[PDB]
């Protein structure tokens, strides 16, 4: 939407929050 700060990349910092509890749980 015209001038993408953290937008797209939200998920490379986001992700990694909700996929954390199985990394430390499963590394």
């Amino acid at each position: 939407k015209r001038f993408w700060p953290l937008v797209p990349v939200a998920i490379n910092t986001v992700a990694a929050g909700i996929n954390l509890y199985k990394a430390i749980r499963r590394k």
